[PDB]
Formats: C-alpha cells, sequence, structure tokens
C-alpha cells in the first residue's frame, strides 16, 4: 500500500468525497458517517454520483441502527442500506434528491454565522415520500446495498480496505481537547471523555514522522481543517481502528 493516499485525489469523478456534511443539533453521527461513505461507494463501483439521504437513514431505520438523535449503532446503518436501501437528498434546505437534511446547520464548538448547536434534537418522523417536484417515487429512489461488513482492528487491513473499495465509517471516543483541533495529526492529551463519535476515514499519510488517518467529521467546515482532520494512526488511539465497518453496492 502506498504511504499515504487521499480518496479525493484517487477517484477525481466523485466529488461526494470532498463533501463535509452537517449532522446539525442531533446525534446522528453514526447515519452520517454511514451515507457519506455510502454515496462515495455508489460512485467508485458504478457502471453514477448520487447524495444518499441522511434524513431517511436517520429517521426511518428504528431501533436495529440505534435510537435516532441519541445516537446509534453504525453497522446497524449500513444493514438497513443492504435491506431496505437508501433514497438520495442533500444539505438542509437544499432541495436535491428525494429527502434532504431537515435539521439546520450550527456551529459545532466553533464560532461563525450560524446559532450555535444545541444537544441533540428530535429525530424527525419516516416519512416515506419525496420532496415535492421531485421524481421518483420515494420506492423508486432507493439504492440498495449489497453486502454489510466489519474490518477488523488491524490497519493493514483497513488501509487495503480503502485503498480498495473507497472510504470507510469509523467510531473514536471524544475528549474536550479534540474540539478544540485546528490542524496537524490529533492525539489525545486532556480533557473529559465526551462520547464515541462515528466519522467517515478517506485516507492515510505520514505527517512530519507521525502516521496517521485522513478524517472527514459531520460539524461543517468551519470546524477544523475545513471540516477534515488527522488523528494518530496505528496505536488504535480512542479505539480509531476498532469500529471499521463498509459494504458495497448493488451491482
Ligand atoms: C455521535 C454524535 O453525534 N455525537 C455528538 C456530536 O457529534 N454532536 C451532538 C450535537 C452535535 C454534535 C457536536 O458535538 O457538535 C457528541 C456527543 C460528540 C462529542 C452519536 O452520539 C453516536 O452515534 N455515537 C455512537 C457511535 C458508536
Amino acid at each position: 500500500l502506498p504511504e499515504s493516499f487521499d480518496a479525493r485525489e484517487q477517484w477525481p469523478n466523485c466529488p461526494t468525497i470532498k463533501e463535509i456534511r452537517d449532522q446539525g443539533s442531533c446525534g446522528s453521527c453514526w447515519a452520517f458517517g454511514a451515507v457519506e461513505a455510502i454515496s462515495d461507494r455508489i460512485c467508485i463501483h458504478s457502471n453514477v454520483n448520487v447524495e444518499v439521504s441522511a434524513e431517511d437513514m436517520l429517521t426511518c431505520c428504528g431501533g436495529e441502527c440505534g435510537d435516532g438523535c441519541n445516537g446509534g449503532e453504525p453497522s446497524g446503518a449500513w444493514n438497513f442500506w443492504t435491506k431496505k436501501g437508501l433514497v438520495s437528498g442533500g444539505l438542509y434546505n437544499s432541495h436535491v434528491g428525494c429527502r434532504p437534511y431537515s435539521i439546520p446547520p450550527c456551529e459545532h464548538h466553533v464560532n461563525g454565522s450560524r446559532p450555535p448547536c444545541t444537544g441533540e434534537g428530535d429525530t424527525p418522523k419516516c416519512s416515506k415520500t419525496c420532496e415535492p417536484g421531485y421524481s421518483p417515487s420515494y420506492k423508486e429512489d432507493k439504492h440498495f446495498g449489497c453486502s454489510s461488513y466489519s474490518v477488523a482492528n488491524n490497519e493493514k487491513e483497513i488501509m487495503a480496505e480503502i485503498y480498495k473499495n473507497g472510504p470507510v465509517e469509523g467510531a473514536f471516543s471524544v475528549y474536550s481537547d479534540f474540539l478544540l483541533y485546528k490542524s496537524g495529526v490529533y492525539q489525545h492529551v486532556s480533557g473529559e471523555i465526551m462520547g464515541g463519535h462515528a466519522i467517515r476515514i478517506l485516507g492515510w499519510g505520514v505527517e512530519n514522522g507521525t502516521p496517521y488517518w485522513l478524517v472527514a467529521n459531520s460539524w461543517n467546515t468551519d470546524w477544523g481543517d475545513n471540516g477534515f482532520f488527522k488523528i494518530l494512526r496505528g496505536q488504535d488511539h480512542c479505539g480509531i481502528e476498532s469500529e471499521i465497518v463498509a459494504g458495497m453496492p448493488c451491482t
């Protein structure tokens, strides 16, 4: 495997790999790391670029994925894609796709022009309809996965999975010193644990001797390094290598 790899550069024709979404004031991070990597994988493995709906995943999976805005289970999310499929849907207020995200963007531990995020909010209704003016129908806009699986806590297998099949979903423990990240390779030094956080991993490299995983967060682009961050690789730091999940699209 190369010393560095950035899936944005490797698949130029899949612009979802460069996007950073915003989960709003909702603990929907489990749903976001999944629909972002599922969008990327649809594009990498097609005979075609769709923004898969975080709304659909978030509201309609139910208890197999956990508990909506209160948090959930990442492999549970990849499973819903193979069983029920996912419709398209872009950013809040975009009117792109069947079911755009309905929770407003907010400032995540950073000051800016949006309202601050609050805690978690209420999970919206599972509405099986597309927005007005969109075609096809909800039922017809579903995209299915044909496999859902877990990747072993093994840095070489994770690197080979991203290299071969595209970005993956991961989860790690957030301590309060992570909230303040701006650049470089994050390593945890102080802070109260704040929760597990599911994100999308899309590459790796070595920044001045320190090996890292290139990660994309769902806290909008004004947090961290334009929404992305680097975290220490190879030592299962904050559990970053312990809960990798991925899956393959049909056809
Ligand atoms: C993951 C999640 O979304 N966690 C929280 C988060 O990212 N939030 C909540 C409000 C918006 C945003 C923020 O802090 O800016 C937070 C607790 C992380 C510090 C969710 O809780 C989950 O699904 N966890 C399970 C993953 C295995």
